[PDB]
């Protein structure tokens, strides 16, 4: 009568991946010294919030106008350290240098692991009601009372102007690239 | 059991591994709770063979002393309620996902398919 | 009827790496000569983190901008030594210079072993309520009545400044690598 | 025993080694405790043959002196009770790992997967 294959059973799924695993908001200064002046200064601070079950990050900042930057200064260094303040004290403080650019070694490559991602956990003891803010300046504050994993990169720039040169408002340009996610 | 679409999961995932757990949970104290792994497929090895004996299949007799008021559910969850009184032999298979995204890759809506195949009965 | 290939037998496990072997924080000082004098100076210290079930760690240290320094110093010499203080009484005191880096061989090879690394258990007889300090400065304490596995190294450099130059905010960078860890 | 996924986990590991011992704790003071070491499989030998016999399964008789109210648990966690004044034929398996994480490689969620093919029955 009927012979059957005994193949037409199914069960379907779906994935998605809609987001890019991280994204970066900046909130960096400016630099102003006299001419030819030799000194150092905070620059800011630059938010990278982690997206969806990642937990390890490679990145590479680079100086992208480094060539712009040269006729300007005699040399010019950039240290970015990954740190954070808070008041879990279930997650702690934390403070890493990770990397130093400049303008004949514009890019380097950054690594963000488990300390370098600060997360809260309301629910929990040690979280109850806590912040988490820039190292230094508990005014401004980062997350509060929600699980946001949220890495902070710290700019501070080491100078030399040159002798003479007088400019207004050329500007200072970071570029970040992931490499590796996981 | 064998993972249809494979081949177009391939771009999207470095990896991805399904593993497939014979499993259920009941109140009946006289059939038991029920866990059994079966299967790993994976994009590489999409085919597996799976075999459902007496205790993967669970049946309740409710005109029986340990069979009174018992309910069958999905391990872990208890508000999916399976079978209710009733004489219906079932088996549930549990699905978990082992993935790697591939780098850089954005996708929305793509579907991920199994096919079951008979071989043998008795 | 059915004849079963024997094969449907599974056991799962999980294994994660998400966090690097070693956590270095700094707090480094500086150097304030007068132009081309001779002398040296305690720099500060820098706290190595040690991670889960890591028990001895190989380290590069180098010094990153010595050819920016050359032309400031006629020479300069950095000792790092490892070493800390407690009150345990059962772990005791601790010190070991491990390297000798300059302008000339900004390099340095540095082992840390069992002793480098200081380990408290607060459920023991010898380490009811000890802390672990940086030596010679009671007021900075490390560890307090908690695991934590910690090195410390210390720095000091031996310096000439050069004949009539004038400097004002230089930096100095001393770079860690990790090259094996057990 | 097989470890199904050695190939995929090469690169995170420079070696890694599981060591099987069979072995419970037990009342009984009829049946006693047992421990039995079997088999170390690891990347480069991930198969290895298991035989269990008449000591490395443990059955209780409720209805005789040296079982009267007696049970077996897995070797020092006695919170986990695995048969209870029945007698339900037993073998417990315990897993024990040696390993050497890869230099500077981080990895979240990969799967460790053993595979077990009855050889012959009796
Ligand atoms: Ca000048
Ligand atoms: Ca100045
Ligand atoms: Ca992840
Ligand atoms: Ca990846
Ligand atoms: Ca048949
Ligand atoms: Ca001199
Ligand atoms: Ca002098
Ligand atoms: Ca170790
Ligand atoms: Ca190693
Ligand atoms: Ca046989």
């Amino acid at each position: 009568t009927t012979q059957s294959p005994l193949n037409s059973f199914y069960a379907t799924g779906t994935a998605q991946a809609v987001s890019e695993p991280i994204d970066v908001e900046s909130h960096l200064g400016s630099i102003t010294p006299a001419a030819g002046a030799q000194g150092s200064d905070d620059i800011g601070y630059a938010i990278v919030w982690i997206k969806d079950q990642v937990n390890d990050v490679k990145l590479k900042v680079t100086l992208a106008n480094a060539e712009q930057l040269k006729p300007y200064f005699k040399y010019l260094q950039i240290q970015i350290t990954s740190g954070y303040e808070t008041n879990s004290t279930a997650l702690g403080n934390f403070s890493e240098t990770k990397a130093v650019i400049s303008l004949d070694n514009p890019s380097a490559v950054i690594v963000l692991d488990k300390e370098d991602i600060a997360v809260l956990y309301p629910d929990k003891t040690g979280y109850t009601n806590t912040s988490i803010w820039v190292p230094g300046e508990p005014d401004k504050i980062i997350v509060y009372n929600e699980t946001k994993p949220v890495a902070i990169l710290n700019f501070k720039a080491f100078y030399e102007a040159k002798e003479g040169m007088l400019f207004d408002s050329l500007p200072v340009i970071f570029n970040f690239q992931v490499l590796q996610v996981g």
